[PDB]
């Protein structure tokens, strides 16, 4: 399915839209191309444009970053095991937030640390104000491995690889979650991304490789 | 901006797209609209066409269920503090296979039950085969309060306000979480609504109101 | 290490203490007989106590069930990768809580249903007063597979084999998880016990074994 | 009941011991001192001990750092609205693990890093050695904010400082959680300490404060 979705994507990066954005009318539950993607929440991101799907035939998952965490996993779960799609293709982007800050930097501003909550100000262009309490959850907010950049910087080989770091984490924690199959009679196989924003490009990343 | 949307599902209902499927060129990070819409992964939504936004103007944050959970609020924490949006839309749907599952049964045929492996088989109309080990994660499957329906049974009374009771549900962790503001002047507004995959068009979910 | 703790048990159970209860003085973290220890935080355990081991001896990792959950692992994999400990013992025990409710009544309850305040004060026997909001998390209140029975109940072979149960799941979980080495040369080495809270006494759970 | 552990506690601290040791027999599941303790796992606190706690008197819900995170919270849910509880008490304590390192060089050394393999190995004294894979769970180790200082060093104000910041963060999450009533009829009360490990003496923390 997904070389095919590939060359939609190349017409995309070209000027030439593939997805129908009408109603299909009545459809059953099961994604007809048996296909989960996870991507990115970015508003950028459509992803059904950018892959040429059409509405009715993959499950789209997405969060901030498009990582594989504790709910991407309870997504891909159900899925497969309950909605029976086998592919998995993960689409990360360019100029990605979860680039731009870290964990410890979002909570102690949350908190209530008056520096904290400044420098996020300073580093949104926004005014951030602080909540003033602490919060167990979420627990992590899970920004990519790696100092932060400017926010929505543009692209470079460093952040290209920070973001191909994180999707060949996500790979490795579908690869070997012990409730998702991914080799024998019920195996799911499961392909990685970046999606260039500015160009409507994706290109592949490299698995196994380095995760953070 | 949500009525207008509305407006654009009435026409999305009746027949007429509005989202443009092609790739808009660059753009900056913070969604145009100010908007995140949480919705459920289920193939049948494309969110972008069924609300008419354009790609841009909005966080999509998608999982099984639209279900607003962890995960969830870390994107919206994001989405309003980092990245400026200050409006929620919640688009669970009709049909949704959260309906039609529990979490014991789930958890159960993946740890390796035999009854339960032979009667998630039978729910699904799939082979269902068991991992044979349990998982600490993920912890919740979130499957709706209520007994099961049949997978994607058409809709009814009892089923929509089933979907209704998660959605409240959704509406009041964000409303009570520590971390989002949903008064004062950093407020983010929140309205629910239901999908009706077989017709296209939205329905509002009454706030407050029973959570399940 | 461990049958030398379950002769301290039936000594314990017959009357007999072992655990010394005073401040040992100066030790290092790393506990010395490198076990970590699993337990429920029900009052009525003392698990240096029920099992002989001496301050400084032993990780003591307690929460309400004693379950093998997302916290419990990371504890684990502190325990082992940086503490040294090699030997992990589950204790789960008689008449415990988590035999006595389920995860959607106090869901409920705490969110406002009415019905379920109500039937959660006749459960428990005391004022229960619901919060009138909903929560993301915790995400599960992990309460042993199997209808309820009455809180504090005295044992009985059908809810010492639901609690023998969680154990198994929880032995499972340990024994799967990709971040625990539970083979070859880093190896961390499992099991799992009931302790009864009547007598002092420990029984051995049987594994491999039905998990739920 | 909280000042009279204290002098229990100073009791201890000077060399004379306040638990007794023994099994006391058949008792009930409600703590008689309505009390919940959450403590650090390590293996130099007995908590029961140092506190001067009977058995049967408290919960004992123990994790890496005494941390308030999910599963606290969800023990401490079940330990005041099912089990009748309503006093909190925090044991943080010095020399603790969760000032020696961090969670990214964790993960990374269990994700197989060759290099945080290795300088895992130097921090802790031990052969870690990398799972070799990735795991979305747990999704934080809640290693205490700050540059990380070496394995189990003596104390001093920088280190306390960091351990009372993160006890002040866990007053808060319990003070501001929806779920745990802290005021009106039903309240919970809660008061926050470091143990010395080598003193055996407890210390006050001041609340509000700076929360990491
Ligand atoms: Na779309
Ligand atoms: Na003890
Ligand atoms: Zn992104
Ligand atoms: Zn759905
Ligand atoms: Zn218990
Ligand atoms: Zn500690």
């Amino acid at each position: 399915n997904t070389d095919a979705l590939l060359e939609n994507n190349r017409l995309y990066a070209g000027g030439q839209a593939t997805h129908r954005p009408g109603h299909p009318g009545m459809q059953p539950i099961q994604p007809s191309r048996r296909v989960a993607v996870v991507a990115c929440m970015d508003a950028r991101l459509d992803v059904e444009d950018l892959l040429g799907l059409q509405t009715g035939e993959a499950h789209i998952i997405r969060n901030a970053g498009g990582v594989i965490n504790e709910d991407a996993i309870r997504c891909l779960i159900i899925s497969h095991h309950l909605l029976n799609t086998h592919e998995i293709i993960l689409v990360h982007h360019t100029r990605c937030g979860m680039l731009a800050f870290t964990d410890d930097l979002l909570r102690a501003g949350l908190e209530g640390d008056a520096a904290a909550e400044k420098l996020i100000g300073q580093a949104t262009g926004r005014a951030f104000v602080s909540a003033g309490k602490a919060s167990a959850s979420p627990a992590a907010f899970q920004a990519f491995r790696g100092p932060p950049e400017p926010l929505d910087a543009p692209r470079s080989d460093a952040s290209t690889e920070r973001i191909a770091a994180d999707v060949r984490r996500g790979l490795s924690i579908i690869l070997n979650h012990p409730w998702l199959p991914t080799a024998g009679p019920d195996a799911i196989t499961v392909r990685g991304f970046i999606y260039d924003v500015d160009t409507g490009r994706l290109e592949e990343v490299s698995y196994p490789g380095p995760m953070g």
